[PDB]
């Protein structure tokens, strides 16, 4: 049961990898915007 940007529960009980969704958050944050930033 995969989940969104470093999300992967699987043991009743999560075990999110914060690192994967950290970059994935600011990845977000800056999507693109045809930009640098």
């Amino acid at each position: 049961k995969y989940y969104g940007n470093g999300v992967h529960c699987t043991k009743s009980g999560c075990s999110v990898n914060w690192g994967e969704a950290f970059s994935a958050g600011v990845h977000r944050l800056a999507n693109g915007g045809n930009g640098f930033w």
